[PDB]
């Protein structure tokens, strides 16, 4: 049922069609799989004039346009190169809505690209309206990705009912596929008296969260980005336990940003470990050379360890040559030892 003008332009009769042409049918072009991408390009370099004209027609269609698989793009556009006044209208239509668009699989992106968008009291009266849902936002396919630009992009005191709201929660949605996503923007960009007391959440349950598929990637976060002394209470949880953490799927990953990322005698503390403990008749380091998980946690240790501590894992890696080309994962020991000794 297409337009004449949308067919001519899916088969390419138009190569100078330009945004005036499509007076009469903007709505349908930003519908289209192909008339979509033409208009988000055209927005780019055109004359206020010109993208007023688009405006004009897509207005009264703002709502179903951003619920849209390709009109959103139209929207989100307007967000990006549109003036203040269309920037307006569209805070406007989407007033009393954001819930349900940061919901929607389309309307999250147009939330979103708005945040981007917006001045700081827009953004305020968009984000408060996610008040008493919160944490089904955060749970949510789409407004996981909301959630996640608020924090990014929105004032911290407009912020603080987010905080809140996990508050008695840390554990649950740090071990979320989504939540966890959440909890790492919180930790990067909200204030020290916002992080304090996630962080407190969060050591309650490190043993838990560094074993948890999704958990791990927020105990990996604290270590690579997080205070002192927050590494150093994680680095707690791993003491004593290198040898089983390094073997299992997921903690695996903690203990090798503990060796990459904590302090210079923790480092040490975890390194010495391992060349000191055996595996019954065996190393642990050939324990942990052998394994598909412990393999990598050994190549990092091999990489941090200071020249002594380096020197005796070298010494103690040596022996086990043979055992190494076994795996298709022990080349990259071996081409330590080879460097290594000259």
């Amino acid at each position: 049922g297409r337009s004449r003008l949308l067919e001519d332009f899916r088969n390419n009769r138009f190569p100078n069609l330009q945004l005036r042409d499509l007076i009469g049918h903007i709505v349908e072009f930003s519908q289209d799989q192909h008339g979509s991408r033409f208009i988000q390009q055209k927005l780019e370099r055109a004359t206020p004039a010109e993208r007023q004209i688009v405006f004009n027609e897509i207005l009264q269609a703002a709502y179903q346009l951003m619920t849209d698989v390709f009109g959103n793009y139209v929207i989100q556009k307007f967000f990006e190169f549109g003036s203040l006044d269309q920037k307006l209208a569209l805070a406007t239509r989407i007033r009393g809505h954001v819930l349900p668009l940061a919901l929607q699989m389309y309307g999250c992106r147009v939330i979103q690209k708005a945040l981007e968008s917006i001045s700081s009291d827009q953004q305020s009266e968009m984000v408060k309206e996610l008040d008493g849902h919160v944490l089904k936002c955060v749970k949510d396919q789409n407004g996981n990705h909301v959630v996640q630009k608020c924090i990014e992009c929105v004032q911290p005191q407009s912020l603080q009912f987010i905080i809140d709201a996990f508050k008695g929660q840390v554990f649950v949605l740090s071990t979320h596929p989504y939540g966890c996503r959440v909890i790492q923007r919180i930790l990067e960009h909200c204030t020290a008296e916002q992080t304090l007391p996630i962080l407190e959440e969060l050591h309650q349950h490190t043993e838990q969260l560094v074993q948890d598929q999704y958990g791990n990637y927020v105990i990996q976060h604290v270590l690579e980005h997080g205070r002192p002394e927050d590494k150093s209470k994680i680095v707690s949880e791993i003491r004593g336990k290198v040898l089983a953490l390094s073997q299992h799927k997921f903690a695996s990953n903690v203990v090798e940003k503990c060796v990459t990322h904590a302090s210079r005698a923790e480092r040490a503390l975890l390194i010495d470990e391992v060349c000191c403990q055996n595996d019954g008749p065996h190393s642990a380091l050939y324990t942990m050379m052998k394994d598909q998980y412990a393999n990598y946690v050994v190549q990092k240790m091999i990489d941090m360890a200071e020249p002594a501590q380096r020197k005796i894992i070298m010494h103690k890696i040596r022996p086990h040559i043979t055992t190494l080309r076994k795996y298709t994962y022990g080349k990259h020991i071996l081409a330590k030892l080879e460097k290594y000794y000259l």
